[PDB]
């Protein structure tokens, strides 16, 4: 088997979605087979986290990991003393600029995971060089979207190897409600069995397109009168959504930010997940992927996504439906349809659940790892 070596400035107890991309990701894995070289923010939070894991966590004693001579020195001599195979970057930008030290290290394969900062690192002279001399030194660059790939290609050249790897979905705790479950979320929220629900789940940001949402109720509300549409999360954009919500008040739910396990039983509840993502600031505020979208696909139920960047990506025909936020019409035309459809709306909603569980879950997405880490290096 061969070994990997994570080095990061982004892991657990710290919370955030590349923290989490990480912590999911490692799991999936061999734990013998893994070590982990992270920055450490606090020291007895991060004692107690790494004592929990059954693999090993090397703390860097820097609130910050930054690529500098004692970084890749002692990166070095981890590669030299665990025997290390695999050197893993699990942001590429800017500590894969260590990858030249990796292989000096004696490491036979360097890894380096993008998100969606890179995208952004393409549009400057600078950022754009880094990008480069990361992709000269690295043999397989990771990716989370066609989308992404498209948007920074070019400034990592051709010398390494392109693998989609996205964050995977956990099919087994985002999973379709029983019909007793699903019945008594409903009456906990106030409503019954016959309520049509139209969920978000989302940050409340403009590009998200809650606010897509809000401008097409009135027509769903006149086609449905007791249609609910839940707008679940928190962001800055509040103010203005409640505003934009003040003629379909009783129509639209601000349930702030849920726990997540009454976030996903009320998600498996709904009739309708929908987040129409727009593109925005100048082309730089985009929808990576949407972990949404496969969210309510695992909980089978029928999507409908956003045209902003990676969106579309998580949904088939069959699944989903892609649409133009800002396009009211079609917006509510759309949810009118699906929501007077009850037959179709199963089907969606099974063929989302069937989809994830071909091509979306820690399972599948974990096996494309292995492939990654112990294939032997081109």
């Amino acid at each position: 088997s061969r070994k990997t070596l994570v080095v990061t400035n982004d892991f657990p107890p710290r919370i955030g979605g590349i923290q989490s991309y990480l912590r999911d990701f490692i799991a999936t894995q061999d734990p013998e087979s893994i070590v982990v070289f992270a920055s450490t923010q606090n020291a007895e939070e991060a004692h107690a986290y790494d004592k929990t894991l059954d693999y090993e966590v090397i703390r860097w004693p820097r609130s910050v990991m930054l690529p500098t001579p004692t970084t890749a020195h002692a990166m070095a001599e981890i590669i030299r003393e665990r025997e290390i195979d695999n050197v893993w970057f699990g942001a590429a930008a800017p500590l894969a600029l260590m990858a030249g030290t990796a292989k000096q290290a004696g490491a036979s394969k360097v890894i380096a995971s993008t998100h969606g900062h890179e995208v952004g690192w393409s549009m400057l002279p600078g950022s754009r060089q880094s990008l480069r001399k990361i992709g000269t030194e690295v043999d397989v660059l990771t990716y989370i979207s066609q989308y992404t790939l498209r948007r920074f290609k070019s400034a990592f050249g051709s010398h390494p190897t392109f693998e989609h790897l996205p964050s995977g979905v956990d099919v087994k705790r985002f999973t379709p409600a029983t019909p007793e479950d699903k019945s008594a979320t409903r009456k906990k929220l106030g409503f019954t069995d016959t309520t049509p629900v139209i969920a978000c789940n989302s940050r409340l940001v403009p590009r998200k397109g809650q606010d897509s949402l809000i401008k097409a109720m009135p027509q769903v509300i006149a086609a449905r009168p007791d249609a609910q549409l839940l707008i679940v999360g928190s962001g800055r954009y509040e103010s203005t959504l409640r505003r934009l919500a003040t003629d379909v008040s009783q129509n639209v739910k601000f349930l702030g930010r849920l726990e997540y396990q009454d976030m996903i039983n009320t998600l498996a509840a709904a009739d309708i997940f929908a987040m129409p993502a727009r593109t925005r600031g100048g082309g730089l505020d985009v929808e990576g992927l949407g972990i949404v979208y496969l969210e309510a696909q695992a909980c089978g139920v029928p999507v409908i996504a956003g045209t902003s960047g990676g969106a579309p990506e998580t949904v088939t025909p069959a699944t989903g439906l892609v649409v133009e936020g800002s396009d009211v019409d079609k917006l509510s035309e759309l949810l009118i349809e699906l929501l007077d459809d009850p037959i179709r709306r199963a089907a969606m909603g099974a063929a989302g659940r069937a989809h994830v569980e071909a091509e979306w879950s820690w399972e599948i997405m974990g096996e494309r790892l292995t492939n990654i880490l112990q294939s032997e290096p081109r």
